[PDB]
């Protein structure tokens, strides 16, 4: 295979031809104002340490990150990427100081982006011959800062189908994100084929090698952006210069399971099966409804996993940029300690006698694929906070296996292990 760069006579029409939905704005375009604010936001954020690898898990396998980051965004939103749930350091929509006005930065840098996409959807959709469908798909609610050093890496790897030569990150989709919804993208270096000291961003087709990719080279302040089903359609890669650099992705994130009001929202309905006169460890339920305690079960997993686990595995690395999370955490915390009384409840009304078999096991059917994943997922996220690389990261911001109690602590109705649990449960509903 091979790849084409601005250095080929055919680049210029590959990309006319086969990649309308990728567009590139030059340093040249975007205002001296702009970019000495957006390079110093990068720096001062750098300097303050508030980008980090992450601890994600792909294919089995747990690998920290070259590539360093921080998510920014709408207060309350998260992005899920590599199974994990990135908490957005909040920008000032409708702190350190230094911080929260790199944060407004990101945010008015966001504003102008947004403006140029629209425009550029607009002229895409002027060639091809519903202002809604434009304004939602870049209307980004978040912004992913990346930083890499290539040479605190020891050896990078190839690009292995076109021969661009080292990659930074490898071929992939932006995930999670909106349908159709564009990308912007604004890269800041530090500063035969591909130039291997500048940066570039590669595209290919998915599922096909054989058409030649492209490496986009990319300078200080260049700006690229992905339209409409190019995120989709194609893969891309990045391509690692000599210099260290910073880039800042706006994306729509998909966030409809994604937000903390929508959490919230759900343990909401989870206790609205609990007498709430008091909070107490008495736990009392209004229905033992099959379909109404299995859902109680799914919200407990839900934040449970989605969200509090998530968040305390990345070691508490936000009040270093903000304590925006710190009492929502606390909040979901105590809602899912309720919902553990709740379980226990339950587990209770099986046990009592009195109650016809046929109820019982009507009750089982509901709960038992939740008390299972349950079970299965809290060991691997326990597995996930010791296992080998987890050894080594700083314990200034070490995975933290939260919510986590010992089988002698008794604030706490049942055990962290359920296997017993479990195992009896499926006995139960065996027995003929
Ligand atoms: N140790 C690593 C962990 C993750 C990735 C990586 C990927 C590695 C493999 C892959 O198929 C897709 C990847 O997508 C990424 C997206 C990001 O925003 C950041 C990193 C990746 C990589 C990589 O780029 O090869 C290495
Ligand atoms: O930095 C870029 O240009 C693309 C962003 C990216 O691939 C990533 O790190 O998620
Ligand atoms: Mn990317």
């Amino acid at each position: 295979g091979s790849h084409m760069t601005p250095k080929d006579d055919e680049f210029y029409q590959q990309w006319q031809l086969k990649y309308p939905k990728l567009i590139l704005r030059e340093a040249s375009s975007v205002s001296e104002e702009l970019h000495k604010e957006v390079q110093e936001a990068f720096l001062t954020l750098h300097k303050h340490g508030c980008l980090f690898r992450d601890l994600v898990r792909i294919q089995g396998k747990d690998l920290l990150t070259p590539v360093s980051r921080i998510l920014i965004g709408n207060p309350g939103c998260t992005y899920k990427y590599l199974n994990t749930r990135l908490f957005t350091v909040p920008w000032p929509v409708k702190t350190e100081a230094e911080i929260a006005a790199a944060c407004e930065t990101f945010l008015k840098l966001n504003d102008y982006l947004q403006i140029e996409t629209i425009q550029a959807l607009e002229e895409l959709a002027a060639k091809e011959k519903d202002e809604v469908d434009i304004k939602s798909r870049a209307a980004y609610n978040v912004t992913l800062l990346n930083f890499m050093d290539p040479q605190k890496m020891p050896y990078l790897k190839e690009e292995p189908y076109f021969g661009m030569g080292k990659m930074a990150v490898s071929w992939h989709h932006d995930e999670n994100l909106v349908d159709r919804s564009a990308v912007a993208v604004y890269s800041y270096s530090c500063e035969e084929g591909r130039d291997p000291d500048i940066w570039h961003v590669g595209f290919k087709i998915s599922w096909d090698i054989e058409t030649p990719g492209l490496a986009i080279p990319l300078h200080q302040g260049d700006c690229y952006f992905m339209l409409d089903d190019l995120n989709a359609t194609h893969q891309h890669c990045v391509l690692a210069g000599s210099q260290p650099r910073f880039s800042s992705t706006h994306r729509v994130a998909e966030c409809s399971t994604g937000t903390l009001d929508y959490i919230l929202q759900r343990c909401q309905l989870a206790l609205q099966n609990v007498c709430d006169d008091v909070d107490n460890d008495d736990v009392s339920l209004k229905s033992f409804e099959p379909a109404v305690l299995k859902q109680g079960e799914e919200i407990h997993n839900e934040v449970e996993f989605e969200w509090l686990r998530q968040f305390w595995f990345q070691g508490n690395r936000y009040r270093k940029c903000t304590d925006w999370w710190c009492q929502p955490m606390a909040q979901l915390e105590a809602l899912w300690k309720k919902m553990e009384g709740v379980t226990n409840a339950v587990l209770h009304e099986v046990k009592r006698e009195g109650l016809p078999v046929e109820q019982r096991n009507e009750i089982l059917t509901a709960i038992l694929a939740s008390l299972t994943a349950r079970q299965n997922l809290r060991r691997e996220w326990h597995a996930r906070c010791q296992s080998r690389i987890a050894r080594t990261l700083p314990a200034d911001q070490k995975p933290e296996c939260r919510p986590y109690w010992e089988k002698d602590d008794a604030s706490m109705p049942l055990p962290f292990d359920l296997t017993d649990i479990v195992s009896e449960l499926r006995g139960q509903l065996l027995e003929a």
